[PDB]
């Protein structure tokens, strides 16, 4: 199955690169770096985890953005090759307020603006921090969306060339990717 994108009315004449640039603004970077991760403050968590699940999720420390990674996902936290994410990633999901987790029957957003699913992207270990997967997550956690904003532009150019992350939701919505949910 194709690309398929639920967005809020609210981003319906933005393009998907105006809404990911802003988000990765809003979210910031939770500086996820060398001398400066804190468990429970800028790690994030996997369902069920603890370093492999169905979801990955992480809650900004500059606002209330969060982001919902879904699929089939490993970190292999100290294990060769060190600090990587692989794995199947089907899904993005992107807005305010996360809730849940894996005693609470998944993550969730109490406000969804955006979510990309049928990503089809999968990374074996063996490409290491030089994975899709890796640098589209690690993007995200880090305030630079350019990874996504790639795979989600080749994804939209190979249903039509006529769609790209300058398209706007709406204009997805019209060529059936996209399907507006409420504000």
């Amino acid at each position: 199955m194709s690309i398929s994108i639920s967005y809020s009315t609210t981003y319906s004449g933005w393009t998907v690169a105006d809404y990911l640039a802003d988000w990765s603004a809003y979210f910031g970077d939770v500086n996820h770096r060398p001398g400066q991760v804190v468990d429970g403050s800028n790690t994030g968590g996997f369902n069920p985890g603890p370093f492999d699940g169905s979801q990955y999720a992480l809650k900004s420390t500059a606002s209330d953005a969060a982001f919902i990674a879904g699929g089939d996902l490993h970190y292999t936290l100290f294990s060769n090759p060190s600090h990587t994410l692989w794995g199947k990633l089907d899904s993005i999901a992107l807005g305010d307020t996360l809730t849940g987790g894996a005693s609470s029957g998944g993550y969730a957003l109490d406000s969804q603006e955006v979510s990309f699913s049928n990503l089809g992207l999968d990374s074996p270990i063996a490409q290491g921090r030089d994975g899709t997967v890796h640098k589209v997550v690690y993007g995200l956690m880090s305030g630079d969306s350019s990874a996504l904003q790639g795979q989600i532009d080749a994804l939209l150019k190979a249903v039509d060339p006529s769609l790209s992350i300058n398209s706007t939701f709406d204009q997805l919505a019209a060529a059936g990717v996209a399907h507006a949910t409420p504000a």
